[PDB]
This record gives structure tokens, sequence and C-alpha cells, in this order.
């Protein structure tokens, strides 16, 4: 198995909560899930209809399962539903190796690198082997690479830390309220300092944002997948929109573009006379 | 109305340095300059060919005087040479009032607002009349507005400061090296915090190649006008490329769009959503 973020939380949640285990048994969550997974992995191409099909299965599984997580559970809006989308992105980008050339080690939730700072214990350790911190940051989904960072002082053979250098990072939220969109603006800033070529998206199903006023962030795209407000979800009669396959198709197109580009290329700068060729 | 930055630095430099004054007359800098100016003001339209024409005059004037500035002048890349493009932008945007609807006060070099912090002398002045500082930053060229900022205490008239709130800010550099592109990243960050809707450009003639991946954190566009490297200028065979009128045409098009757009809209920014 590649990653399967959702599937694993299913098995972990049922391995720690026996209540939940029976709920998953009784309402056939596990069959629903396996079905979703099977449906998704067999989609081999990535033309628009291919992608639309994945979204189709996504909608189905969410329709089949989310109501159980809402009414039959207790704590399922923390790391049980936010993972359906995480795993979805795993499927969406399962077949990119063959298409972008190389074998990308990271296409799951991951801590994306931000900073390296030095916190030596004392003058001796400073000289001999300075203690350091790498600050990273949880993202719901990262396409990127794994690196080893080592610091050696006079003595040691160096403390090593494993780090993740992201090329795309995606936040995945059921609904996007202002509190969260501030976090995301905030880490976009940091993220762009650390990894200037990391594309950064926030993706939500609903937008729970009070009309307020517009925000210049360093986020490359926000996506509200169901085109709806959150005011609508807990009122008279249900009726949620499907997750819009169009948006996912777009998001896919932009990421693949990104992984296609040489990101510095001064030669093409000089050639054109612009560093930021936006057509 | 119409500011003339280069002309004035010519005028300043010569009242100051009398050696340079003689150099200016001997090599006919003054005639060259006003010719450049004359040529430029009489182009009134702003279609693509119009703009190309201005660039033509630009290239000529640069060709006519830059050599003098290099050879015959002590120190000239400080402001003398950079001011040419500054003034050029003055000509390029001289007819925007009639095109954008409003009478824009500022289209010259200017200090663009950045921050307000409070540094009161003591507890009394804190209450009574707090002392403050406005931090602004020199830009090569700004389209924007003037504003007056007043702070009033408990009892008093309030200290006023004049400030400039830019809509477009353009840096103008002959050549762009890593060291400078960091400065520009650095002030872009500040600038975007202070004035989120201010477009921010760097415009250069030559750009250094091998130097290292730079920080272009929040610069809206860089322009290398001559498409060349900055290491070909002091080699056996000169051969500098003309400033590319295509690029200037672009830059013009981007700025005019910017000034045409509604920027901030407090209560009609829901549809925006997830397009663009």
């Amino acid at each position: 198995p590649l990653v399967y973020t959702h599937g694993g939380k299913l098995e972990r949640k049922s391995k720690k909560d026996k209540t939940a285990s029976k709920v998953f048994e009784e309402f056939g969550v596990m069959e629903a899930y396996n079905c979703w997974k099977e449906a998704s992995l067999c989609i081999q191409q990535r033309d628009k209809d291919s992608v639309l099909k994945l979204v189709a299965a996504l909608n189905t599984y969410k329709d089949a399962v989310e109501p159980i997580f809402d009414s039959r559970l207790n704590s399922a809006q923390e790391v049980l539903q936010p993972s359906i989308l995480e795993e979805f992105f795993e499927y969406l980008f399962s077949r990119i190796d063959s298409i972008v050339g190389v074998n990308i080690p990271i296409r799951h939730p991951a801590k994306g690198y931000l900073s390296l700072s030095f916190n030596p214990h004392n003058i001796e350790t400073l000289i001999q082997s300075p203690e350091y911190t790498v600050r990273a940051k949880d993202h719901d989904f990262i396409i990127g690479g794994s690196a080893k960072l080592t610091i050696q002082g006079h003595g040691g053979e160096g403390e090593t830390t494993n780090i993740v250098v992201p090329a795309v990072a995606i936040e995945c939220k059921r609904y996007l309220e202002r509190n969260m969109l501030d976090e995301c603006a905030g880490t976009a800033e940091r993220l762009k300092r650390a990894t200037p070529y990391c594309l950064y998206f926030v993706v939500a199903e609903y937008l729970k944002l009070d009309d307020g006023a517009p925000e210049l962030t360093e986020i490359d795209e926000i996506y509200i997948l169901r085109h709806q407000r959150n005011s609508e979800r807990n009122k008279p009669g249900f009726k949620p929109n499907p997750i819009d396959g169009e948006l996912i198709w777009d998001l896919y197109q932009e990421v693949m573009n990104h992984l296609g580009k040489i990101w510095w290329d001064p030669n093409s700068a000089l050639q054109r006379g612009k560093v930021f060729n936006r057509p």
C-alpha cells in the first residue's frame, strides 16, 4: 500500500474504539471504503473524464459514509472526515511518476520544512556540536522530496534531522472559517520564505466566512469545492452540492504544470525579458 | 503637473560641479536632453506604436549621453544615469489623467509609506501629544496620492505628517545583481504590508546570470530590458542590445490595467471565491 491516510485512520480508530468498530461494521463503512479505494486505483489515465470519474467515486463514498460519521459517532470532525480528502489526493497523484519522470517519495500528509535555528547548550557545545532546531509545519497533503540535514561542530559527526522539502502543499478542510484562513495566510508567508517554489493551496468543501473584507495572502489558490455556504448545512432540508469535478480538474492541471517547470531558469528570463512569464 | 527628474539632476549636477557643467556643453548633453524631451512630449497617443516610438527616443538619448556619463564623469551611476529611466516613466505616464478618469498628483520618485509607530518622549507627552515616526521608503518611480496623517493627543493640535500612498512603484536599476534583488524582495514584503494593492516592479537593463536563485518573494514583475547579461559590457566587442520596446509596452499595459481595476471592496467580495 502507498499511503491510504483515511483507510489507516479507519483501522486505527476501530483498533482503539470498539464502539466505533461496531458502528463501522453495522453500517458497512469498511465495504464502502474498500469499494471507493478499488474504484479509484483502477482509474489509470488522467484526461479530464478520468479525473471526473475519481471525483464521482469521491462524492459517492462521502455520500455513503459521512452521515455515519456525523450522527453515529462522537469525534469524527477532527481526523476521520478531514482524511477522506487527504487520501483522495493520494489517489489523484498516484500515477504521476510515469508522467513527470521521477519517483516522488512524499505524497501524503507531512511536515514541510520552514527554518533552521541554533540553540547551543553552552559555549562548549556551540563549538563542539551546536544544538539546533528544524521548524516544520503539518500540511494535510504534500507532494515533495525527503532530505537529510546534518550539522557538524568541531567534534561530532553531526546531528542529522530528516526533513521534507515540498513542491506542492495542500490544506484540506471541510469548511474554511476566517480563523483558519488566517493560519493559512500566516504559514503561506513562512512557507514562501523557506521554499519559494512550493505551490500552496487551501481546499474546502464549504466557506464559513463572514463577508467582512478581502485578504491579500500568499496562498496560490483557495478552492471551495461544493460552491456552498455553511449556513445551509444545518437548516430545514439537507441538500449538499456534489464536490465540483471541475475544480479538482483545475487543481490537477495547475499542479502538473508546476511539477513540469524549471523553477529558476535565468536563461529563459534573459530570453524573454521577464522573470515571471504570465500569459 | 509634469515632473522632470533627469533634467533637474542635470541642472543640479551642473550648478554643483562646474567641471561637469563644461563637459555638458562641450559634448552637447543639454541639446541632446531637451531634444529627447521634445521628441517625447509631442507623442500624445498611447497605442503600441506610440509607445514604441517613445522607446526609440529613449534609446537614442541613452546612446547619445551615457558614454559621456561613463567616460567624462567622476561619479554618475549614483543618480545621474538612473534618473533617465525615472524621467522616461514620467513621459510614458504623462497622459494618464485623461485615460483613467482622475487627476493623479504623483508620477515621480517618491517616499512610499510603510509604518507608523509611537515613541513618546515621556508619560506626559504620551497622554498629551504622543511623538511618532512615519517610516517611508525611496522608490525610483511612483504613481500614487498624497495624504496628510495627523495624530492628536489629549490637549493639542496634533502633529501632521505628509505621506505618499503609492498605487504603482517601480525600481529602476541599470544592472540587477543578487545583492540588490534581495533588497527588492525585502522592501516588497514591507511595501505589501503597508499598501497591499500597490503593484511593485523592478526594471533593469542588464541582469547578472550565475549569482544564485534569488528571493522574488513579492515583486510583481522583473524586467530585463536589453535581454543581456551584465558581463558582456566590459569585453572586447561592446554591442549592447536596444531597450526592448516590447517590454516597455507590456509594463505600460500592466500598470494601466491595475489603475483600471477596483481594488478593495468590503462588501462585494464573495463571488471571487475560487476563480483566478
